């Protein structure tokens, strides 16, 4: 699934994500919006280490969720990375909290450095009603 702007950030609010562990909803967007285009099925291989990015939030094998083929791999959040494909994003909520859950917070995604970090976010959610 390929989620609508405002739409996407609606069911973030509604899941609770706006000021999670300090983060707001417009910086969650930034992040989506970068790491997959707000595109659920979005995977991504990183072949220089084994390891596989998925879905909306691009979350990786290594450490959060397990797809049984990353080497050295662990599951921190103990999710079965095919949960973070579907388009029900109840999981890959969890998943992402318990990311941030870690001292790094929102750092944790180089991306949101790159575009994200202290920069203008409201466009992300400007005229969505959140």
């Amino acid at each position: 699934k390929v989620f609508e702007r405002c739409e996407l950030a609606r069911t973030l609010k509604r899941l609770g994500m706006d000021g999670y562990r300090g983060i707001s909803l417009a910086n969650w967007m930034c992040l989506a919006k970068w790491e997959s285009g707000y595109n659920t099925r979005a995977t991504n291989y990183n072949a220089g280490d084994r390891s596989t990015d998925y879905g909306v939030f691009q979350i990786n094998s290594r450490y959060w969720c397990n797809d049984g083929k990353t080497p050295g791999a662990v599951n921190a959040a103990h999710l079965s990375c095919s949960a973070l494909l579907q388009d029900n994003i109840a999981d890959a909520v969890a998943a992402a909290k318990r990311v941030v859950r870690d001292p790094q917070g929102i750092r944790a995604w180089v991306a949101w450095r790159n575009r994200c970090q202290n920069r203008d976010v409201r466009q992300y959610v400007q005229g969505c009603g959140v």
